[PDB]
């Protein structure tokens, strides 16, 4: 969440910028203004509360004077206990204000970085830059890599490669559950190794997050939206936790509650991210949209004034990354209207998928700032300072797939990307299709 | 469960041979008997409600005529109510006994085969046979790629290579919850890789499972122990669903109602499954025994008439696979009141630990026959015949790692076994030390 003091004039705050941000966001705006009443509730609360204090500590002196000279304290006793009832009340009236007042700054998304579109369409989306392999004319229904008619969907090129098994998978794990087969397991780990390598010929340093969560720590780190919709709640006999939706949420707990007392020398921290994400919300066919699949996540940790520039660093990667693939792609600026809370920016990659005919995102890269890492207490440097924190895709192995099949189809098979082979046994530079489809 | 007619002496079955095998697994005997008579009362039933069916028939017929002559038929139109209500009750009484028989039958151990040790005390598993590298004298404190003294347990040489993460691992999921870092991670993809390779040069089919399975298709192939103890149930809205011990849960119902009708030619279906694995029981420090880890698993159809040389070729495939890592194992036979109730036959590789000083299990290879088959109705050729199942861990690859750790280990670093090498950005033969530990 934001700073309490960043809803407070009197503070140095800026209570205006937030609304504005909230408008932008569409989220709501008097939700500034509550903010600001409760404090003032909660601040008359600490006075009176530090009053009594006081007035305790007097009434003890004089009763225990009494005590001395003998005398009855009736009178004072009956003060004392007075002012202890009330002390009580307000101390119980404090935790809920400041419970309340929590709550209720938890609610209030970051603030939305100027650079970003005020809109709640995302017509408006920000063209960001395009690209192309140099030998693809435009985007079109053209396989890139091969020149080919992209003839088949992802789905159908999977399935005739044999590849995959989403008929199977149904039987047994239900809607859009799948098996990997053959190749495509092999592409799939080739992807996941390939992330791993590049990234860290980047000097970002491999890790492995688990995939389940105490529910008390997923808390922190994602939004209230999320849980009551999104995750799987684990049984754990008597226990709960999450599996999580992307490494993203372990990852940027890794350093909860640690201290980056040298910045200059300590940061950046960057991580690639590696592990299965597992989404509640999934719905055509095929293995881009599915409940289940491996994310190759970059987490990088940086100072306050160095992270808008990482940002940068970061969609460069993932761009780079695609590029190695031959994949084309653009990158567009979210609408305000679009972020999550934690978000200031958010650029996202989407691929061309020749057959489908558009761009489909497959990278999302977003600078959180600080919103993250004051909830996690990861503080930076010598009121309190934070690191911030950024997240960008590298890779969603599955879809990264399945962009990779229309784009590398042709009339008798697959073409494995180039960079791709040597992580597959056999380095095979083309694979046959198998299996002849239903449809014709 | 084992066929209904194998506990019936007058359908070609051999009670005997039954009851033989329960106690050699230590489980209930009265069972049996107890099935044999469930089943003459359902026969019973059967025929009652085959005489009533008959009766029924017969009352409707001169009920007929009646109408025809225009006669009263109050006398016949109480006896088909008769005959009918009656007809209520024996449907009814079937179903319940017909529930109850196959409850029953569903808690009976496969049949023990005659070579398993009979005993209810792992201290007599037969030991099969034992192999060591040839430059290593003998099992011994010593780590034997190296020959140097295997001073540092597993979790110590994973944490002075600064390869794992377990303290911000139990932060953020609990007990025995961890990252895998750097080597650590490259080392488990390695493992992966090196394992489907291995495999599919073998002829086995890369089968990637989904790691979430309906309960009802899980009930089919684990047994009534295993749910309400060992499985994570996961929360979906309203839906339940369980994950997965192991791949060979989903992929043994992967052929579920298939039939290979021309065996010769379509069996062994040979698969290389890899997934993770998710166990509520885990417990010392370390990636040993975990909660979740990566599998490949060897899982096979055969003939029934082929599975006992399969089980060979099988384990012979595990051993082959640890002789190319250089670690010294033995083979063990296991006792017949420690096989599941699947399995009937087991043999364990368990490898040297020289740290631990002792032989730890890293392979299990089961042959289940058509136990499982026959539940999920998977048959084979031209009462019923369905195939024989086999499953083999090829490695679980954490627990892998741990060998690893302990036999690669020398004072400044670790040795990388040669065959993983190729799978490791950099190809190194050796990494070294980044930590001290707390401990001298
Ligand atoms: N259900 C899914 N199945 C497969 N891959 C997915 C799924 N959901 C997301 N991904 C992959 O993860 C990447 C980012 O997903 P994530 O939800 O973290 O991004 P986001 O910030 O929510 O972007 P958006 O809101 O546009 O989805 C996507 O580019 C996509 O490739
Ligand atoms: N909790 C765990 N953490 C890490 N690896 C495990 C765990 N449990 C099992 N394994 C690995 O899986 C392999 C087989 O485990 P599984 O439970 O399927 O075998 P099993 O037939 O039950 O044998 P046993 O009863 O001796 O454990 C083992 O050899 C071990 O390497």
């Amino acid at each position: 969440m934001l700073d309490i003091n960043a809803f407070l004039v009197e503070k140095g705050g800026d209570p205006e910028i937030i609304k504005a941000s909230q408008k932008k966001r569409g989220d709501s705006v008097e939700l500034v203004d509550e903010i600001i009443a409760e404090y003032k509730e909660w601040v008359k609360l600490r006075f009176d509360l530090d009053e009594h204090n006081k007035k305790l500590n007097s009434v003890q002196k004089e009763i225990g004077k009494r005590f001395k000279a003998k005398e009855d304290a009736k009178d004072l006793i009956a003060e004392k206990e007075k002012l202890s009832n009330e002390k009580k009340e307000i101390i119980e009236k404090e935790a809920e204000a400041d419970k309340n007042l929590r709550s209720k700054i938890n609610q209030v998304g970051n603030i939305v970085h100027e650079s970003v579109v005020d809109s709640q369409d995302e017509e408006n989306n920000e063209l960001v830059r395009t690209w192309t392999p140099e030998n693809y004319k435009k985007p079109e229904q053209i396989a890139a890599a091969t020149g080919a008619p992209a003839k088949l969907s992802h789905h159908e090129v999977l399935l005739r490669l044999d590849g995959y098994d989403p008929e199977r998978g149904v039987r047994i794990v239900g809607h859009r559950g799948y098996f990997l087969r053959n190749y495509g397991v092999f592409l799939n780990q080739a992807l996941i190794n390939y992330g791993l390598s590049f990234l860290s010929s980047k000097g970002y340093v491999p890790l492995q997050a688990p995939v389940m969560m105490n529910k008390e720590v997923m808390a922190k780190t994602a939004q209230l939206s999320q849980f009551d919709e999104e995750l799987y709640k684990v049984i754990d006999g008597e226990d709960e936790k999450y599996l999580i939706a992307t490494s993203e949420q372990p990852i940027s707990a890794y350093h909860a509650g640690e201290w980056f007392e040298s910045p200059a020398e300590q940061l950046p921290v960057r991580y690639a991210g590696y592990s299965s994400c597992f989404r509640r919300e999934a719905g055509a066919w095929g293995i881009f949209r599915v409940h289940a699949f491996e994310k190759i996540e970059q987490f990088v940790l940086t100072e306050p004034e160095k992270s808008w520039e990482e940002f940068d660093r970061m969609i460069g990667c993932s761009e780079e990354f695609y590029q190695s693939l031959g994949l084309p792609y653009r990158v567009v600026g979210i609408v305000s209207g679009e972020l999550n809370n934690a978000a200031a920016k958010k650029y996202d990659l989407e691929a061309w998928f020749p057959f489908q005919q558009e761009y489909k995102e497959l990278v999302s890269c977003s600078n959180c700032t600080d919103y993250q890492s004051r909830n996690l207490e990861i503080r930076c440097g010598i009121e309190k300072k934070y690191v911030h924190c950024l997240n960008s895709t590298l890779s969603a192995t599955e879809r990264t797939i399945c962009c990779i099949l229309e784009n590398y189809q042709k009339e008798d098979g697959l073409v494995i990307p180039e960079v791709l082979r040597k992580y597959i046994p056999g380095e095979p530079e083309f694979i046959p299709y198998i299996k002849e489809l239903p449809k014709n």
